[PDB]
């Protein structure tokens, strides 16, 4: 109904006056909170993160003067040696192989191990071998005077077999500069910003200290930088990696974006002829002489230079704080976990008998007893095989949830539970009688006062003074219905089942297991000897579940 | 105080001894503490994750025998197919038309049927079709023998609308080879690998089974793979993926991160020549013969090799694994949650007048009475207008949480709240006296000891025991005061007040409900009789809040 | 043991009734559940993203008229302006500057203020200015009649300093359209669409309303939507963004994933020559003319086009919802945690002695002291220093929980503590002894019954019907052991301790307080007298724990 749906349920605690646990709490929580801070701060998850869009775009500056042995002084410009940056990358030219004139003719391969032939069946007709420039025609023909080699259809001459020149025809390429414009986007955050603002020094050249904002490198101190020498990477090319990072925050109060440049080589130094070691590629210059088509080639050696961008842009998110704050709440109930278990542990009488004595240090832990026992109630299942026993020459009670298979109760032995703090075979005191139920149910009802021979319960002055005050019991039964008027045999079942409820109370305590408990035979006999039933049988025992 | 701030509150708990639950709670634990850890293992959700920063370089190599009418054999090589590799991606040309010797000049356009004419009227000076490489002069002209044509100010001779050569010209480019590098790094982890380690074999062909590392890819392995015909895409011209997946662990012990190829074609396989099917693009080769700017324009037909490098780098970190145990920690209170709801539900009495007689399978669960009973406290709000009522007629108790507005509270009835276990014309005992209170404040002290015709609770003997025994009063009140000596008037007041809470106690039982208990005016009058103030009116009933 | 494990334990709560408590938890947990969704569904939470990987294949179409003054009528075409897209961008020559003819030669430098000369003084052999493209020979040359410039080996003659031409030759490019394919994947999704699908209007152009997914562009339109001028940018050049962002929703019912097409400038909009504004390059076009190597240099402006795209794929994952649930399942405690606080403060006195004075509004929230009591039991240490007292003449009890240095226990005053609710010289009642114990331990007994001069306990009536009758004691102690029978001294000591405990539960009532209160002299020799020990001395008082 309404009125259930408008309620709200408390727990109840105990509170408790400890210097250790309050200490102990209210570190972990300082401890907790700190780390939680921390972590908030340091990694600003507060923050919703967006990647970097970038656009780069490269100026290269410088002239190179060349010498070519054929000694000839060449001036090489932009126009020359680069070419405007495709894909974040661009090229400068440091070394060049030029092979003049070829026409796509028949010729003799240049002289090699693999070429060298000495009559035309060293040579086969359509041969394409990996480390040709050209196709076999099947016969063999002279190079250079005694040379002998194969003749293949080709771009001709061939090209020679020799290595990149040394020193390198463009090693006053350390001294060019390269500007780089940086353009960058959080298209989330819609902000975009870039890599030279306005009142920057423009004749400058960077420098992680004294110039770590200008936009301008010299390639030599780039390679310096890595630890690298330009001028044997100028023989056979590389490539080397600018690395701009973008770490970028957009809160207006704590707003910083800038760059920071960074370098590295990209190529393997490898030595092995077989990975290709380097940077070359092969390009051909064609024109048309005498209406001939002609091709002048160039292996180009060079180092490559990839612009690598990459970076995040942070702004406040108010649903990435309230995800981390709830992750981290939970936290919080560590200590109460801790000290609860702490609590449950000491209470064990283990932690008594064998440890204290050992470590006499923890032998102050012994108020965890009485902690535990104003913390938790222990109840049990009221399954209908429940039972409890006691025996007034014992100091405990017997919770026999087991099944009698024609036992008697007298004999089952069930586990020990303490009591609350405030004739037969089977008999051992002489005043017990058999059972009147059927054969089946009689075995519940064959207890005994007691597990050894000696005096009966009955004769105790309490029995008489509790169980059997009619007083007493016409008192009990008016305190709950005050103007109460029965029949004689009425008000005798009411007295009767009063005593046994007086008895069960008074040996065991609560009206948990006094609800489940059996009365002994001489006990119950006494009861129904003073209130009797008119007419018929009794019942008995019935477990209220 | 500070005393006040080292407390530590724990919960109090009832411990049920219930196989049921505890094989319930345990069943929960397990099933969440398994997910948790495979979710954590399978998405590595302790590690922070990084994406790939990649370098590629690459190599082709082969030559290409071809055949062209004109016929003429021959050789292509890298120089004469390939440039070196820009923006991750590397160009093939597989077929080619050319169109030598073209001039600025103006010249005839190509017969179609947009440009056939018959006379000069249709055309027009200036007109820039879509489909054309020319602006017309307005004036239309012949280009061979009867066929007449829009005249046009473009490079002449116009090229020829023709379909690409069937075969492909360079169709032994499928076995060609491409040498792939691929540098990697992640700088946030400050690792960098590549996908070629010493000692790899240099000689190989990738094969997904066989050779699943070798960098060197067959360009028809690669169509292959992915089901398509290199000869008939070498026509037109295509567009083909090359992925290279990075799942890298650097987790020093759990170490791994070598690359995964993969092949996937980028272009559509439309055929709509309105969407431009293939990939193809125009080339201008300029030359100079006898002082007159010339040009060779090709129409280049190839395929585009896109090689597409993505990947994650995962180490160990505290914090994420911090904040996935937490996110987690809530899960292993749902067991306490379902199992108190069970008990909720089933200590219902609704489940016992229908539900068990139907399902006789439920009927063990009655046990969560008893559950309930242990666990929960039920109280109510301790309003001004909270009243209890009792009737010795009735079995129950009426909590009149309601103003009575001029209406005797005899005739007020309230909600039915049960006990705790263990003449006016509203008078139906008649022994009951009118109040003498203000007429606004009379009703409230309008209620009778019952509510049918009968015998008056007054004639009790439990209320000349209890309510009125000045003995029993006496000691009550030197219970809280030993040496207590008071007037005759404040003994008397005294008393009247303890058999107030007497009666209340004994009726009502808690505390709680006798504390906004309302006496009868029968009962009211006898006390007040039994023991009367001097002088003056009595005030009666004050609620506590 | 194990049925140790099979154990379930639940927290005993208390259940109010009241509207304010449970209106504030059902609203508390309605923002918290409506918050929950709408983060969950705004963010998409239960998906996991996967970034997109993109290629972009690109189509320019158009042709200009270009006019240059030597004037002359030129058609410009693809094969002229532009090349095939690398890298995600592609370029479109707008303007150009010409230099036909250039040898490596010794030439003069074109006249400037830096090259103007007026003897062989002004000019340094081999000097490399950073603004010249070539390198001086230490002596300066005739330009043109009376200009002098310093004389360089470069390509000659020098390229003239110009501007670049207004208007742009090719400022019909606006004119130009474009035609995108955009192939898109998520290879942990294992989906790929594309942004033309069949059915799409093929001869349509861009339209932010009308069509908003034709993937042709006008340039010039591009530069509107930017808010640019075509015709100026096309001067010096520039850098414009084509943006192409994907938003897709993979499940399959509410299956989203098609292009948002955006545009903005890349290129910084400076007019510093120092900065270099615009985008320009110089090309070399090389030839051969009389067996003599020769250069034309075009200094080329135009337009680069970078193409954009980014986005996100989102298909539902069960672990990522499994973990915002769990970073949620936190916030609905926080309902219990507020009003338990709101509980424990107006359960203060203070918010009753000022609060409730000034803000008369607020006193219906004393409730709260009814809620707290019911709610928390607060319990101490059981120190061994701990200790309880009480006078009759006093009504509070003072907890001791402080070491007794030689010092009555009667001077010593501690905390006041309420009482639960239901001769020597430090002598005030003249009944007093002084004890027995050691000297050091005897001022734990040097205790009154009173803290001001009057009466004695002893002398109450109570205190011979409970505390000295031998008839009530020997009732508790059959109670426990119906059937006990001791010796007389036996007999005595026993009932010497119940009425040690009798007295304790009497004044202090809870067992906890009682435990550790101390009798006073006065009655504990009262005690000890009516039942004394047969021999030996009486240790006292022994804290349990
Ligand atoms: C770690 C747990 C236990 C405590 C939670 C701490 C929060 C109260 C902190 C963490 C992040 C903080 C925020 C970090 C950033 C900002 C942005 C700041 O705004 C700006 O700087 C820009 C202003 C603009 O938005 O235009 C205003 C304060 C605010 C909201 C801060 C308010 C205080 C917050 C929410
Ligand atoms: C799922 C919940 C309920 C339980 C939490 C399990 C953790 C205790 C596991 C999960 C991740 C584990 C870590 C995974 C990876 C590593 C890295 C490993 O270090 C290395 O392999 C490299 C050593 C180096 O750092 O140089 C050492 C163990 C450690 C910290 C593991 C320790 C055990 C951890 C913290
Ligand atoms: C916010 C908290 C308090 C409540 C949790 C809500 C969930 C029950 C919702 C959130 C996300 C929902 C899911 C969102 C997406 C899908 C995919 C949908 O599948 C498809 O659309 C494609 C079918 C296919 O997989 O092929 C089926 C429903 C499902 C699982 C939804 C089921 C209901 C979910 C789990
Ligand atoms: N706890 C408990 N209750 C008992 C015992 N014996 C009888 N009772 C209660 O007394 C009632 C049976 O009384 P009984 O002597 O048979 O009189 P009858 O019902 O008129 O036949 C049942 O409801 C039982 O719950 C006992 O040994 N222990
Ligand atoms: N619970 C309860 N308390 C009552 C009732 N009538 C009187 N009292 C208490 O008794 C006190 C008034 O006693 P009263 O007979 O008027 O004597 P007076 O105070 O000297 O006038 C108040 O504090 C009430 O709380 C009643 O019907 N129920
Ligand atoms: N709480 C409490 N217990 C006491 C006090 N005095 C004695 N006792 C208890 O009584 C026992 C000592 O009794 P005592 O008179 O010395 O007789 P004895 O043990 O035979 O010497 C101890 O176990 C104490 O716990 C007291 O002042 N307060
Ligand atoms: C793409 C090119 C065009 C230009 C610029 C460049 C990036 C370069 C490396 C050098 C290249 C060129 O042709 N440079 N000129 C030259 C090269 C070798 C010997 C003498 C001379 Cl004049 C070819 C090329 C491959
Ligand atoms: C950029 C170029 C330069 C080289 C290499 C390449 C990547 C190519 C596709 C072919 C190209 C070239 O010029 N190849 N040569 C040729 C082409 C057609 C007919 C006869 C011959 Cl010899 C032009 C070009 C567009
Ligand atoms: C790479 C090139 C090749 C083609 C296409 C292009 C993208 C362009 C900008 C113009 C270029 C070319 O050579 N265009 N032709 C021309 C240029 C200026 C004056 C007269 C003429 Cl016919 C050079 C180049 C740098
Ligand atoms: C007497 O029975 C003493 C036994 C004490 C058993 C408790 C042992 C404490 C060690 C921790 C055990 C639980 C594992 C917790 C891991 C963090
Ligand atoms: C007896 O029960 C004493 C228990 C003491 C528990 C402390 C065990 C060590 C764990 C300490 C962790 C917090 C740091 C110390 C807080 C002052
Ligand atoms: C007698 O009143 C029996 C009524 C039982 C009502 C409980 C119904 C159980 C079904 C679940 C209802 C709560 C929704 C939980 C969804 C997971
Ligand atoms: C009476 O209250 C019996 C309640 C039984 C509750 C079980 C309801 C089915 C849910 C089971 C989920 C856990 C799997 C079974 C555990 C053994
Ligand atoms: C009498 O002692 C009244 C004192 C009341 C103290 C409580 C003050 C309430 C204000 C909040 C204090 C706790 C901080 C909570 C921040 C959300
Ligand atoms: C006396 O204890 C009255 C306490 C009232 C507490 C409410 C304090 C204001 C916070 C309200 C937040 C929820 C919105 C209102 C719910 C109806
Ligand atoms: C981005 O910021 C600019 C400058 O304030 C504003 O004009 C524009 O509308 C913003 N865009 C969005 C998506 O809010
Ligand atoms: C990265 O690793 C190398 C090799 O150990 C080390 O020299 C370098 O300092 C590291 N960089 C950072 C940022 O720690
Ligand atoms: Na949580
Ligand atoms: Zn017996
Ligand atoms: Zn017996
Ligand atoms: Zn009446
Ligand atoms: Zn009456
Ligand atoms: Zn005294
Ligand atoms: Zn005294």
């Amino acid at each position: 109904s309404c009125s259930d749906v408008f309620q709200y349920e408390t727990n109840k605690v105990t509170r408790i006056q400890s210097m250790n646990y309050g200490t102990i709490k209210w570190f972990f929580h300082v401890i907790i909170f700190s780390y939680v801070c921390f972590a908030l701060v340091s990694d600003k998850l507060y923050q919703r993160k967006e990647p970097v869009i970038s656009s780069v775009h490269t100026k290269v500056k410088g002239i190179a003067e060349v010498k070519e042995e054929i000694l000839v002084h060449s001036v090489f410009d932009t126009a020359d040696y680069t070419f405007p940056l495709q894909g974040n990358s661009f090229f400068v030219m440091t070394n060049f192989l030029k092979t003049e004139g070829q026409e796509q003719r028949l010729c003799p391969e240049y002289p090699t191990r693999r070429t060298l032939c000495s009559s035309d069946r060293g040579c086969k007709k359509g041969w394409m071998d990996p480390q040709s420039k050209g196709i076999q025609t099947g016969r063999c023909v002279v190079y250079e005077g005694n040379q002998k080699t194969c003749e293949v259809s080709a771009w001709c001459p061939i090209e020679a077999v020799e290595e990149a020149p040394r020193p390198a025809l463009l090693n006053s390429a350390e001294n060019f500069t390269v500007l780089i414009k940086n353009n960058i986007d959080f298209p989330g955050h819609n902000y975009t910003t870039r890599n030279i603002l306005p009142g920057l020094n423009i004749t400058c050249t960077f420098h992680k200290t004294q110039n770590p904002q200008c936009p301008i490198f010299r390639l030599g101190d780039i390679f310096r930088e890595t630890g690298d020498n330009f001028s044997d990477v100028a023989i056979q090319g590389g490539i080397m990696g600018i690395e701009i990072y973008w770490d970028c925050n957009l809160d207006r109060w704590f707003h910083h974006c800038r760059p920071k440049y960074s370098f590295r080589r990209l190529d393997d130094k490898t030595t092995n002829v077989s990975l290709y070691p380097g940077y070359n590629f092969r390009y051909a210059k064609y024109y048309k002489e005498n209406n001939v088509e002609k091709r002048t080639l160039i292996k180009v050696f060079g180092i490559r230079f990839d612009i690598l961008v990459f970076g995040t842009g942070g702004k406040f998110d108010i649903i990435q704080l309230v995800v981390y704050i709830g992750s981290t709440l939970s936290y919080f109930g560590l200590a109460a976990v801790f000290i609860d278990f702490l609590i449950d542990t000491y209470s064990s009488n283990c932690c008594r008998s064998h440890i204290y004595p050992w470590c006499k240090c923890c032998q102050p832990c012994v108020v965890n007893e009485y902690y535990y026992r104003k913390k938790c109630e222990s109840i049990v299942e009221p399954k209908p095989t429940l039972k409890y026993v006691s025996f007034v020459d014992e100091s405990h009670i017997r919770m026999v949830n087991q099944q009698l298979l024609g036992r008697s109760l007298q004999d089952v032995k069930g586990q020990e539970v303490p009591r609350p703090a405030m004739s037969p075979v089977w008999c051992q005191c002489g005043s017990c009688l058999p059972s009147q139920l059927p054969e089946s149910h009689r075995c519940l009802e064959e207890l005994c006062c007691r597990k050894k021979p000696g005096a009966c319960i009955t004769t105790s002055e309490l029995f008489r003074k509790l169980v059997l005050s009619r007083h007493v019991l016409q008192f009990l039964l008016l305190y709950q219905e005050p103007l109460l008027a029965l029949d004689v045999d009425s008000t005798n079942s009411r007295l009767r089942h009063c005593a046994y409820r007086c008895y069960a109370t008074w040996r065991f305590g609560s009206q948990d297991m006094a609800d489940f408990a059996i009365l002994p035979s001489c006990c119950r006999w006494r009861i129904r000897k003073e209130f009797p039933k008119s007419e018929g049988q009794y019942s008995g025992f019935k477990s209220p579940y």
